[PDB]
């Protein structure tokens, strides 16, 4: 907030401030947001398929026929595709201590701390998908099961629940990203006044 250093150092620190945010805030969140988005976008593709996976067989209530295997197969391909996909860092490693930090800063439910090797990373939490598969596994024989209305709805409730858990974390990401912009903005705002005070402060010193 003053060091009575050249305007050269001030304009330099300012420029540096933009680089910091861009890499630690924007990029950091543009990845987590993109990563999660891509995944949920793959899950939404499953939902579209889910519609053609349900049919009647009452007779009738209407008892619902569900292609358990078909849904299980799709669901286990999604978790696979994003099983180890990381949210942070985008393309590097970190200390399990700093990895646990980031996770506790954007919630904790959204991602899961893990180690690849060379360090640690905060990967996507595949719990929602797991609970989904556990629910389907509990359904019964494969790869086609028929459940009365009460049973179907009860299941759909659980299923739908999981969906929203991801739908939520998805929106949250957008938050943690906008927050990064805030902190970065707060930075440049005071950094600027700093440079100027140095300038006016500097001028008095120059003036002295």
């Amino acid at each position: 907030g003053d060091q009575m250093i050249s305007h050269r150092e001030l304009w330099a620190k300012i420029a540096n401030s933009i680089n910091d945010i861009n890499e630690q805030y924007l990029k950091v969140y543009e990845h987590a947001v993109s990563s999660y988005t891509q995944m949920y976008q793959d899950f939404s593709a499953v939902l579209s398929s889910l519609a053609g996976w349900i049919s009647p067989g009452g007779n009738d209530g209407n008892s619902v026929k569900l292609q358990v295997n078909s849904l299980k197969k799709a669901l286990e391909e999604l978790k696979e595709k994003y099983k180890d996909k990381p949210l942070y860092p985008a393309n590097n490693t970190v200390s399990q201590e700093q990895a646990n930090k980031w996770l506790t800063e954007l919630g904790g439910t959204i991602g899961k701390v893990s180690q690849k090797n060379g360090g640690y990373v905060v990967s996507i939490n595949m719990t929602p998908i797991d609970n989904m598969l556990k629910s389907l596994d509990n359904l019964g024989g494969n790869g086609e099961v028929v459940l009365d209305n009460a049973k179907y709805q009860a299941w759909n409730a659980g299923f739908s629940a999981e969906d929203e858990t991801m739908k939520n974390n998805l929106q949250t990401l957008v938050q943690k990203y906008s927050n990064a912009n805030s902190i970065f903005d707060n930075l440049v705002k005071v950094l600027s006044s700093t440079i100027s005070s140095c300038t006016d402060t500097d001028k008095l010193f120059l003036h002295f």
